[PDB]
């Protein structure tokens, strides 16, 4: 779908309210084409129409939309539009879609602000209760151990920082299966400690706010005494049963860069669908996302894994701003991907049909993700501004 | 919101401020303050820019300190002044000029005298850590604006700082058409960065 929308023989300029088509086809008029077109306001439609194309081969049309809708809400407008085929082909069926694209358009940022959790400190752990919910961080490892909604427990491993992924066949990097190359992300990664890399707790407090709890901890990841990174966060969790998590992680300018910046858990709950506002239906990274739209996506969790036949990382979605699964909700600006296999039986199988599915729902949120690259796939190709290089990263989300 | 809470060994202030003109909200700032007991602030600042408005010259801090000192001395990129789009001629060291020289004498006068890549900063008593471009001068950005020869500016009362997380490039394959390219323009439409200062 990304060769599809790159490929696509209508290009499209946006300049205020008119549209510019300008047609790549070199020989045909465009008898056969329809452009609809919609503006939604964080999903949530708001206006839409159609407009028969009509364009000469390598020529333009211009389409000016009507007055848009000036919502009162905040959040951000969304113009998509797609060129549909109404007619049949001898290739193609009644309503192909051949080409689309997406801008933002106005945006209202929102300035309205939104009892007292309890703070239970044990020797082993720091309890936080908030009517029907618990959290319980562990003292010895600095870790959000536990969740109970009510008597069920939500989580069956600890929510943890992770700055790997099962590597593709592009980090892998092999042509001839005789001949390694140094220089794979895969190999440096390896040599570098990043898939054993140990955490050290720094740092695990807790204090009463007016209106929350905070937890501080920090981690730093070594191997063999070199500190690869450093991670610092707080948990803030307030009187309507929100998590606020704040990230700060420092990486060393000598280590490779780290595949991904952001969480981990294994999740109890199974759930029939994954909802979620951001971009495309289907799997996107920072290197391939064009052809994804901002949207308001709701899909079965078989969907939400690409079933390659050599296992990697795959599922991914970026530019996500709110993600539901079961009775949980994330909010923010990250990436992710979420499936019944973790990153570590990704990497440890060869074969697709050999995978089994693990007891919960692996979650994996990245605040920040490399490329995937692709120019080839025997030498490095991930562009240098899709590496992760900026040495400090920072990103929020916000859980319940 | 500007509120305050003690923790078991610090001061937290946490506040917000949304930036507005005729309505249209252009900038959220929320930032925490954080005074422990080795008499330390730690400044944590988190910035929302609207995608619609045109993105900013630079997201910082400004102010005008009391102090009137000889020398600024600074860790960070080249002794001259540097902008995220001409900064490879400078490099890292521990810089030490008068503070004559951390200001261009531009005949047109303009935002001038950027320091890039800086990890620490002293004036005075006062030193700022973190990773950011700061600017210091008798000269305030509103005097630069208004004053359109040099040889009129006149030195104001204190030293005023400027302290950018984040700061827009400078252009120049023109000055009569815009000249910065994308990658050199505030777009990222989140930003944060945090400054300790003692």
């Amino acid at each position: 779908t990304e060769a599809k929308h790159q490929q696509q023989f209508f290009q499209f300029r946006l300049s205020g309210q008119t549209i510019e088509v300008t047609s790549e086809y070199l020989f045909r008029h465009s008898d056969n084409e329809l452009l609809h077109w919609m503006v939604a306001l964080d999903g949530k439609p708001l206006a839409s129409g159609e407009v028969p194309l009509d364009v000469a081969p390598q020529g333009k049309q211009l389409i000016e939309l009507p007055e848009l809708p000036q919502p009162e809400s905040a959040g951000q407008l969304w113009l998509t539009v797609r060129v549909v085929q109404p007619n049949a082909t001898a290739w193609s069926e009644a309503g192909h879609i051949s080409a689309w694209q997406q801008w933002r358009l106005a945006e209202n940022l929102s300035v309205t602000l939104p009892a007292i959790p309890h703070l239970t400190t044990s020797e082993m752990d720091f309890c936080i209760e908030l009517g029907n919910k618990r959290w319980q961080f562990n003292r010895q490892s600095g870790f959000l151990s536990q969740m109970w909604i009510g008597d069920k427990k939500q989580l069956l491993t600890p929510l943890r920082d992770q700055f790997t992924r099962a590597p593709l066949d592009n980090d892998i990097g092999v042509s001839e299966a005789t001949r390694i190359d140094p220089n794979a992300w895969v190999e440096r990664w390896k040599a570098a400690g990043h898939y054993q890399a140990e955490a050290a707790l720094l740092q695990c407090t807790a204090d009463t706010l007016a209106d929350a709890v905070l937890i501080t901890t920090a981690h730093a990841w070594q191997h063999q005494g070199k500190t690869l990174f450093i991670s610092r966060k707080t948990y803030r969790i307030d009187g309507s049963g929100q998590m606020a998590i704040t990230v700060d992680v420092e990486v060393a300018s000598d280590t490779p860069h780290p595949a991904r910046i952001g969480l981990n858990c294994q999740l109890a709950q199974v759930a029939e669908r994954v909802n979620w506002l951001g971009l495309g239906p289907q799997e996107n990274y920072p290197d391939r996302l064009t052809a994804a739209c901002f949207d308001r996506w709701d899909l079965p969790l078989s969907d939400m894994y690409t079933p390659y036949v050599f296992p990697s990382e795959n599922g991914l979605r970026c530019g996500t701003r709110e993600l539901n699964y079961g009775p949980h909700q994330w909010r923010g600006d990250f990436q992710f991907n979420i499936s019944r296999y973790s990153q570590q039986q990704l990497m440890e199988t060869s074969h697709r049909h050999l995978l089994h599915a693990e007891e919960g729902t692996w979650l994996n949120i990245d605040g920040f993700h490399m490329g995937i690259g692709g120019d080839d796939s025997w030498s490095p190709s991930v562009s240098a501004e899709l590496q992760l290089s900026a040495g400090r990263y920072h990103y929020q989300l916000v859980w319940c």
